[PDB]
Order: C-alpha cells, then structure tokens, then sequence
C-alpha cells in the first residue's frame, strides 16, 4: 500500500539529511534500501552533477517538476526493474540535498513534501510491477540482501 513505501521513502531521505531515527529504527526492507540506494546515489551524483549545477531548486514545487523530467526520461523505454526503482530514491536523496543548499522557505519539513510525491509516483507508476515481482519484503529484499 501507499503508507508503507511512504514510510520507505521518508528513511532514505532521513539516512542522506542524517537526521536521527528513534527507537525500533528503520525495517530490515528499509536497511536494504538505504545500503543499496546510497551506493547508486553516488553514482547518480557524479553522472548527473552538471545537470543539478545547471538547477535552482528553490522549492518543493521545483522539485517535483524537476523530479516529473527525471522520471519521463528514466523510463522513456517503459522498462521497470529493482534497480531503476533504487534509482527512484537515489534521485529522491539528490533533490533533497539540492533543497538543502537551495530551498528559499525556512521549512525543514518539505523532506516530507518529496517523500510523498516521491511515494505516490512509485505507487501510481511502478506498483503493478512490484505487485507482479513479489513485493518489498518477498522480491526487493529477497534480491538484495546479503547471502
Ligand atoms: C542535464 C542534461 C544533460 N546532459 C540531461 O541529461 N537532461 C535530462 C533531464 C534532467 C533534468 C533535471 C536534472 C536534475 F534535476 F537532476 F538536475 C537532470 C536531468 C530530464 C531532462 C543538463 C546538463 C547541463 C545543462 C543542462 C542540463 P538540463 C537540466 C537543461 O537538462
């Protein structure tokens, strides 16, 4: 459902800021996809870093028409897979860390703002394939945990 790839999209972007996590911390599904997306996300960085020194991302509304481009040219071959999807949140930590630097409003909260769009493009558009390759728990992890 939304509520849980919301919440998986909340602690990656929590993991890049560096902001704390209390208590039960982040599901095992959600350590898998912080580890695996922090590796592609430097990748993405160094790949893309003229295109996001080309961007003022001065708000949540330029991040998502920033994120909208992305997304149209990520799947432009309409091919899904586990990694382009890690590429979904990799390119969430890269918009937030951009907001860092370039966000006008004094609103530390707008992280929860991209999570949300974030989620509902994953859900509206990748949520069929998942439903399809067995789920976060039974498809994602199963994937990519450590043997
Ligand atoms: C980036 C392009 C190159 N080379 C490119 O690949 N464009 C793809 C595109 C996009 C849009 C926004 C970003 C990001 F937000 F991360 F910055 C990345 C890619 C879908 C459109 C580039 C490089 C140098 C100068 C301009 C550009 P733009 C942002 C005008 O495409």
């Amino acid at each position: 459902e939304f509520g849980y790839i919301y919440r998986l999209a909340q602690d990656y972007l929590q993991c890049v800021l560096q902001i704390p996590q209390p208590g039960s911390g982040p599901s095992k599904t959600s350590r898998v996809l912080q580890n695996v997306a922090f590796s592609v996300q430097k990748e993405v960085e160094k790949n893309l870093k003229s295109c996001l020194d080309n961007v003022n991302v001065v708000s949540v509304d330029t991040a998502r028409t920033l994120f909208n481009q992305v997304m149209e040219k990520e799947f432009e071959d309409g091919i899904i897979n586990w990694g382009r999807i890690v590429t979904i949140f990799a390119f969430e930590g890269i918009l937030i860390k951009k907001l860092l630097r370039q966000q006008i409003a004094p609103d530390v909260d707008t992280y929860k703002e991209i999570s949300y769009f974030v989620a509902e493009f994953i859900m509206n558009n990748t949520g069929e394939w998942i439903r399809q390759n067995g789920g976060w728990e039974n498809g994602f992890v199963k994937k990519f945990e450590p043997k």
